[PDB]
């Protein structure tokens, strides 16, 4: 996966965070017990070469975090559901005991056609990651469904086949 | 800890930060969530020590470390992490895209490309929460795709691009 972050506990000192971004840029963060934050910027091709170091206290680290975390200025046009589609909701629902969908596939239910709920991915009982479920995907008990739709439409599907 | 904030019209806003130890850094925050950080010398503002480019996910995850906060992933982010090779990509159709004019049903995406369209931002900024088979695709439509790496690359090459 992306954004590798290694966390080591330095005994008597604090926590060390070795970070490598998606842009293959190195960066190390130290968090001392007293709350001090230390940041190290290393070369992209040479981990030995230190390009920058900075020491901050807890209060200072927060004021920078609040800026970097979009809490002082929220990025307007984010490409997330919460930012773009206000009324869109994703729910991770498990097929309960007395359900009426246990057995039949998605092409045999027409959920997107009937409930306006689109299934994105499925975690079945044997933890087999199902990337993009199709019309010929069987639905067993204890399977986890990653759904997409409106609050009203999701509850309708839950009330019927899911729960 | 002194902080100066200026407006960046059409880009976002920048944050110039100077510490008590005269260590200076500037945070550029784009509206699309892109972060750009630049480290400057204690006396020479022309000297660029180091820099790093982050997105919204990376910035909020680093900020969670800097601050005493807990990182809470967005809905799409949680999906991508959970399902290893499941890629969620937002694409906007090109000039002469073959998909333009056709509907999702006519193209038959999830059966021929194994790709699920989660949501669509239509040109006129109309939110299409649940794209069905009768959902028409025109130019400048922002589609939220949900498929494997191999599958997405052919879907754009065949219909979305141009
Ligand atoms: N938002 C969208 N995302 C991706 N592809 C889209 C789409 N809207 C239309 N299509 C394409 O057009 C066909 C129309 O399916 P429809 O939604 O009428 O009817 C669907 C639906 O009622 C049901 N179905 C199967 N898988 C589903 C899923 N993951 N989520 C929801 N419904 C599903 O079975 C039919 C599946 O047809 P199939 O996938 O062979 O073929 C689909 C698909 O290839």
């Amino acid at each position: 996966s992306g954004l590798n972050i290694k966390e080591n506990d330095l005994p008597g000192i604090g926590k060390k965070f070795e970070i490598e971004t998606r842009s293959h840029e190195k960066m190390t963060i130290i968090i001392h017990d007293d709350g001090r934050r230390e940041i190290y910027r290393f070369n992209d091709r040479d981990p030995d070469e230190l390009l920058s170091n900075i020491s901050l206290d807890d209060s200072e680290a927060r004021q920078i975090a609040a800026i970097l975390g979009g809490m002082v200025y929220k990025p307007q046009a984010l490409e997330s559901i919460e930012m773009a589609f206000s009324d869109l909701i994703i729910e991770w629902f498990k097929v309960e005991k007395g359900a009426k969908s246990i057995g039949r596939t998605l092409g045999e239910l027409d959920v997107r056609q009937n409930y306006d709920v689109t299934v994105i991915a499925i975690i079945k009982h044997n933890q087999e990651k199902l990337l993009n479920p199709g019309a010929d995907s069987i639905i067993e008990e204890n399977d986890t469904l990653v759904l997409s739709g409106e609050r009203k439409h999701l509850k309708k599907l839950i009330h019927d086949f899911l729960s």
